[PDB]
């Protein structure tokens, strides 16, 4: 009998794996800025998804084959006594690419190793992709990227969720962290374990969407609002009420 | 409480104004030789099913069929300049063919982007923090037909061919299908997402939260196949829609007093 209310099943011994790939410098011939502030929002994210029950771990500054060799790895192991899977991406970006150290990878390649075919143990579970990648320009600063990766989604169970839209901007603070980041993890804190999920990453919408740009320490920044955005795939509700 | 103040996790949009707003289907189903894509039987179905389940809702609905590029911007550009102060909110949906950012009127194709910027911020400043969605029904057009001028129930299969994009803040995009799968259209009964999508907005439309009524359209669509025994080059050619949410509130459309 068909239930309008139906849940995904996360019943099982595990929550699951939450990988975190934190990019903080690049390659000097890719030309590419220091990433500072991004440990605050790698260690803010392993809080929260370790509190919500998640395996998390986290790699700093992979090469792009390390990094290749180690999604794939998770990918080919058993996550049948798992509810989900969690994949977090902390870098700069481009179009389809995200950045790992010393080139870019596509993130359909990354996706893609969890469709059905791939991972039959995640088949009819919830796959979160976070990605907090935009444009490298090339105390306290906040520092201000146009938006540059694809808001693309991934296939069925998939939730793609994005930082920012294509025409709005990416800002991260040097020491408290990236705006995005920052209200996903306030969220995750308060109501990760009770609320819907993508009911809380419309909070999370709300609460980037309003921090304001008026004023800025940075005239150059002044105006430069920044709007977050997930596509969604899943095909039921998604709670993390504690097991 | 007594009276409201600070963050609510449960904030919802204010759909308490004079009306529910406007929704606009622009339907496609024949095109111009020259851009040889086939023609959409079914689509009518679909526009037909969409005008009773948001009028349903409180919509006024307006329909326009086969309209020329020009014809097209020139229409939406008029809706986009009214007031849309006593409204909740606005609904735009698109029945056609599409490629990457871009859906086919008759004679030409228009940019997604143009057609939603046309409601961000001081452009339509009645709409700012009202939800604004966009419905896409659109994929490759099969083109197995000629570059010259020229009853049963057949399931037509197209390729996901549209980036599923969002558009701005308070913009719910919501796509028949992603990319790597198939939409699938019934020469009859219409669309596999519309289809889904009307009889859900039927039956949940009036309580459920909007994107939580997507999602069921999600498991809907994913889980219908073709009929093997019958026509099978569709075997494997899996249905699976996307919406892209920029919403900050809650969205219900509970039957106004
Ligand atoms: O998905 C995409 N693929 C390619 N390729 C280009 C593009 C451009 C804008 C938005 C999305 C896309």
């Amino acid at each position: 009998m068909f239930d309008p209310a139906e849940k995904y099943k996360m019943d099982h011994r595990r929550r699951g794996i939450a990988l975190i790939f934190n990019h903080e410098r690049f390659f000097w011939h890719l030309t590419l800025p220091e990433r500072r502030g991004t440990c605050a929002d790698r260690d803010n994210l392993t809080r929260r998804f370790s509190d919500l029950g998640f395996e998390v771990k986290c790699f700093n500054d992979l090469k792009a084959e390390e990094l290749l060799l180690k999604i794939h790895e998770v990918s080919t192991v058993s996550h049948a006594d798992a509810d989900c899977f969690v994949c977090v991406f902390l870098s700069h970006g481009e179009g389809n690419h995200i950045y790992a150290y010393d080139a870019k990878i596509e993130i359909q390649t990354l996706t893609g190793l969890f469709k059905g075919d791939k991972c039959h143990s995640l088949v009819g579970k919830p796959k979160i992709f976070i990605i907090q990648a935009a444009r490298g320009n090339q105390t306290n600063i906040t520092e201000v990227d146009a938006a540059s990766v694809y808001t693309l989604p991934a296939g069925a169970d998939f939730l793609m969720c994005y930082s920012v839209a294509e025409g709005y901007y990416s800002h991260r603070e040097t020491v408290n962290g990236s705006w995005y980041i920052q209200d996903l993890c306030e969220m995750l804190g308060k109501y990760g374990s009770s609320l819907e999920f993508t009911e809380l990453l419309t909070l999370v919408n709300r609460k980037v969407s309003q921090r304001r740009v008026d004023f800025c320490k940075d005239p150059s920044a002044i105006g430069k609002k920044q709007v977050p955005c997930f596509a969604s795939m899943l095909t039921k509700k998604l709670h993390f009420f504690p097991k």
